[PDB]
């Protein structure tokens, strides 16, 4: 039976409601030790070893834990088979494409979580947490890049995004598919994603204790400049906008970002539309303001993309190509 | 024939590009005269007056065109028998459902547009725009709200929202559906919105001048506190949060928008997810914080509909059973 | 307080007796009075004529004994069975089909919240006048539209043209669409005196397929048959060939679509009124047999047939 | 500069002879430089055996000659005879198909635009070894998880289970995906000297399904019967009979589902390996039987013909 290391960080898997109907929940409660013991056939499958790492609804999910992630997974990558990450819904395709971008181990990393409590009526967690597993203990998941497993369905750590806010199956890869679906156990795997991941990148946080500061300005009629400003006064080194359409700006925040690009702030236009590429070569001349367009990458997908790249350069040329190949 | 206004305001449907295979568009263009010139088709099934209203990219809609817009569509409801509006794509469904709240006439208002310029090879915005009018001309439609209508789809302008960046195919009414499909230029309707609508709101723009000031704030990973700040220290009268998952909030963001709604500011919670609910009786207790749940409204959505209910109170009871309803 | 809800078990991975059910699920007891009966123990991949018919006829002979009726069933043909009663019902209070994508004994099983939710739905006051439902991953779907979209996902069942009419949350609904089309008392069909149906049959169109299925239908003397044709209902040539000599000797043929989206419509490749043919709009193969057999109760006229797949 | 593209001509909406279409558009020049071959002028609902092999052949013989295939279709079977064409096809050169939904005529017609995206494709360099493909509404599909998913919408097209491998802007690509499963020069599949195909008929499951159907293609000694069967590819019992036997006089059955996406599996209800049937996995019963319309031309043992489509 394969190694398999579990590093929990919480979410409603680790959670309780205060019955089995409940739809109010706790995050972050319950410890690794005994989340892993509520699921006894895992021991079918591998020897679990389960750390701690923090114990936290993932909408609180920030920096300090993600420089923690991946320089944990770096550091025992010798000395186990695979991991599997246990983690709250919510930002765990932020997480899961931050890991994809640092983690330099070739063996399978695995991100699960659940919409439901183990204690409501049909969870989902206890078989979630089994499918996660059954995915770390296949040979066939290793050199895919950090994997999100969820309803049944192997997705890339890219691609994926929570497209439902309350449906056990709101995981989906929106753009390119999953990677593979598991029955009986077993995977199919007829995918993997062709944009450079894990070893494959330049991006090293192994001696950082601190990331750039990236914010996130959403765009709508009649937009307030306002969010985009404070960034910029707050000296943030990269802004993402989430924009209209085909990453479109409002008129008063494109003025804003405009100005912070000159000045050598990094500016990605993103989009709010939650299919599709932020496409160069459509209504923004991005080499004429000095901003990058962030292809099917969503707002927060952009930031953790962009927050790597400012580890490296400030250049907006050189930033769109990391943007055309990770 | 029937009498249709149509009311222009901008957009790629009336815009251009120098060659039928450049992705590169120009937005409002082309006058409405024009606009309407190029598709003779028109003719055979409507009695066509054109009104220029602006000519802007709907990257740039603003509070003072949908005022403008319902004002004209209410004055002028008794002399017409329908009205088409055609209008960049980025925020339709942003106008599409401040008319459907603030129109009064029962008479069909159809919004249209295009995601090609005419000049474009195998351009939508003659058959878009066709398919517009046939809506607006049929007696079925009338009593179903505000529509947009895309893609030979009739669509709510309550649910219906932009999908995708660039596909032709972007607009879906991605949690309850369309009304109805257009073939040989009739429609099968098969649904309409249940949620009250047009006459049946108590919303009245006629003698504003100024709408509420309700900006949005984006929820992620590490994310920064300073844009719910600067709006709060604006005297913003709402703020609606792009939640993650079931309208969840980072911590620090939480602890601003907390603090705003003890003083009286309106915060409504929705979420960055684009389908399903930010329900009620998860982890977030509303009544505690004197927050506003959005259900299905996305975030753009949310902040229409907010700046409406805060033009009848500024009580969060009060807001949430108007929340509940339209 | 609570309502008295009726559960009849056809079978299905959801199922084993009614009453182990029911009594596996104790927080029913939350919500309804719920009482048992076993009508059949099969899987759908084997249901039929007989156990529509008899499901309708009690339904409609128990509707003054009960606040509603919750149907267990096997996944397989509940998109058919939800249909037909959405056509034949008569009782005005909900009737709620409900399945199970994994076994009772797997981890995190669907059936026994699946069964709340669906109990949920038949005691919601609101869910009344809206069609004979069915309730699976936390949406109410009408009978009408309703499709399983996947062969293994729980989130299978999905309204493709049309979308759900409600979604689920802490036990509460919130409604905001009803089928438009007619339903339940508003047909005229009426199975009280009926015990068949008529025969109707569906054949496959695909590249270069055969007309023998066709065929062994009509030497059959099928009353029906139904296409499930190639993009917007076309036919093969050899099987367009053997349907239009059916429809001429008195045949019903309706033209349906493989296409899993989107109308079978009117006015495209095929010239139905020419061939006595009948559009079956967004009705899916399996879905047009239900109205064509129910059709052909009233009718046997094509004309008056493709009335009735354009009102129901 | 320009790459030399051969258009091979079929028929559907799209199209009325190959030079017109061409000349139509002419946009088509600024990317290619474009021959145009009329191979047949039919719509595609009446597609065939022989039509396959004379692409195949023609495309694998003239495979020196040209830089890139583009293949003018039906929308209506597009996805059967891309799948072939996959699985047949040995120059290692992009194959692309496209169709239209609208008439050339009407407004807003699809097709121009779809033929320049098509070109644009084939004429890609970093399209080559990633099968058979077909590009609609400004997206690369590949031949194998290709469907058509709505009767009528120009975005029909759709690669339901595993997504598109790539998205056009601009006139060009970012491929993000290649299909792992093997295809064209990996493929034992050989019809050069192939004539004919074997004979696999297909079988629609359904409440209350008839036997006819299965008896008649059993009667006719087809080789192999393809069941689209209900849920994960489930048999109405009258239907297993028949198939159950003839599997054992000798005919190949496949079991795949009429169910739109996802996998009819192995090791649900029904014990393939005890009746000798075959799980079609996520082929969809047309794409079922091109697959094993060619496993038929190397073997007619069912536990090979499995492995078959285990790896193809
Ligand atoms: N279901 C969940 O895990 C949601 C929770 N708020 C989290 O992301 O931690
Ligand atoms: N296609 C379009 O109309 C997009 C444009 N930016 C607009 O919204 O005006
Ligand atoms: N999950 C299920 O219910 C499938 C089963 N074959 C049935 O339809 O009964
Ligand atoms: N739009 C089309 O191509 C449909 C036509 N029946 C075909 O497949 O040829």
């Amino acid at each position: 039976l394969p190694n398999i290391t579990i590093l929990a960080t919480g979410g409603v898997i680790a959670g309780g409601g205060d019955s089995a109907t409940k739809s109010n929940y706790t995050v972050g409660k319950v410890g690794v030790e005994n989340l892993v013991n509520a699921v006894p056939q895992l021991k079918d499958i591998a020897n679990v070893k389960g750390e701690q790492v923090v114990n936290i609804g993932s909408q609180d999910m920030n920096d300090n834990v993600w420089l923690t992630l991946a320089k944990k997974i770096n550091t025992d990558c010798d000395k186990t088979d695979g991991f599997v990450i246990t983690h709250g819904t919510d930002t765990m395709e932020e997480t899961a494409y931050f890991l994809d971008l640092t983690v330099k181990c070739d063996k399978p990393v695995v991100m699960v979580g659940a919409m439901r409590p183990s204690t409501s009526m049909s969870a989902d967690g206890p078989f979630n947490l089994y499918n996660a597993v059954v995915t770390a203990a296949d040979k066939a998941s290793a050199n895919r890049g950090v994997l999100v497993v969820m309803n049944d369905t192997v997705l890339d750590g890219r691609d994926v995004t929570k497209t439902n806010t309350t449906d056990v199956a709101t995981f989906k890869s929106v753009n390119y598919g999953p990677l593979g679906y598991i029955h009986n156990g077993k995977i199919d795997y007829q995918r993997t994603p062709a944009r450079k991941h894990t070893s494959d990148t330049p991006f090293d946080v192994s001696k950082l204790n601190e990331l750039p500061k990236v914010g996130i300005v959403y765009n709508y009629a009649n937009a307030s400049d306002l969010p985009a400003k404070a960034l910029v006064d707050a000296g943030y080194d990269g802004i993402v906008s989430a924009g209209v359409g085909n990453g479109n700006l409002y008129k008063s925040v494109f003025d804003t970002l405009a100005t912070a690009a000159k000045t050598g702030t990094a500016v990605v236009r993103s989009s709010r539309v939650p299919t599709g590429a932020t496409t160069q070569d459509a209504e923004v001349d991005d080499a004429k303001y000095g901003f990058v367009a962030s292809g099917t990458l969503n707002p927060q997908k952009a930031r953790v993309l962009l927050q790597l790249a400012l580890t490296q350069t400030k250049d907006p040329q050189q930033i769109q190509q990391i943007f055309n190949q990770y």
